[PDB]
């Protein structure tokens, strides 16, 4: 049985199901998805001790600044490639290729909100900050690097309320007004659907976040099939795409496993 994880994310239980359903498709493989993995930390040390063999959605970014402890890089090619490289090296871990998507933090309002105060920029709500509620997911007040405590220095503003909760409720925080701007996820579907504006990062703060899966080379040798079919699914996903898939999740109900077994009858499994 190959283990594959997600993280606490929409998309990366719809990634996970829809891999471990690829693999089902070609092979006498079983697939099980290791769920609610809370961190790229987590992942990383379950990949690490055999708690995981694929891990679905892993983001360049965030492994370059947080597993690696390397400088950030702002080309996203650049950064996939030092990625690649060092976690061949250090850890014998093969980091694919993208899916095609990259999901970064992007701070967000209201449309109502940038229409009315012109704002299109992070450095925009600078003067406002002091008058902003800004909701934000359970991990970034205490992450290292690009988190709460590294944004303020780099973009010298602090907002008057600061309010952690889980990810998936700050689009709805934010549409009804109880957060004046939220740190959101650009991949997330409801950010279309529910008028919300994602401000341009001005600074460059926030590093390129492309997501591949990522498999210790030891479960590659061991399944000779898996490299081929984990290239089905590489450079095939756009962000307009997951965006799609994520709001059949979290705007139309769906189970990921639902969403993930539709796209790839949509789809033809990729062939
Ligand atoms: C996908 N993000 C980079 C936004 C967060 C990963 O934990």
């Amino acid at each position: 049985t190959i283990k594959i994880g997600a993280q606490s994310m929409s998309e990366s239980e719809i990634i996970a199901s829809m891999l471990g359903q690829l693999i089902e498709h070609h092979t006498d493989l079983k697939t099980t998805t290791i769920k609610n993995l809370g961190s790229n930390a987590v992942q990383q040390q379950a990949l690490m001790n055999g708690e995981i063999d694929i891990a679905a959605t892993r983001y360049t970014g965030t492994a370059l600044t947080g597993t690696l402890r390397m400088e950030p890089e702002k080309d996203p090619d650049k950064a996939l490639a030092l990625t690649q490289r060092e976690f061949k090296k250090r850890y014998d871990l093969k980091w694919y290729d993208s899916y095609g998507f990259d999901n970064t933090y992007a701070f967000t309002v209201s449309k109502e909100l940038a229409d009315q105060y012109h704002l299109e920029t992070v450095s925009d709500v600078k003067k406002w900050a002091p008058q902003l509620k800004l909701g934000v997911d359970n991990y970034w007040m205490k992450l290292k690097g690009n988190g709460y405590q590294d944004f303020t220095k780099t973009y010298g503003m602090t907002f008057g309320g600061t309010y952690p909760m889980q990810i998936g409720l700050v689009y709805d925080a934010v549409k009804s007004g109880k957060m004046d701007i939220v740190l959101a996820y650009s991949t997330d579907g409801r950010i279309k659907s529910y008028g919300l504006k994602m401000l341009k990062d001005d600074k460059q703060f926030f590093p390129p976040y492309d997501c591949s899966p990522v498999v210790p080379e030891k479960v590659l040798k061991e399944h000779p099939e898996l490299e081929g079919i984990i290239k089905k699914m590489l450079g095939k996903i756009d962000t307009a795409t997951m965006q799609e898939l994520n709001y059949e999740v979290d705007g139309n109900l769906k189970e990921p496993s639902v969403v993930a077994k539709e796209y790839l009858e949509k789809h033809r499994y990729f062939e």
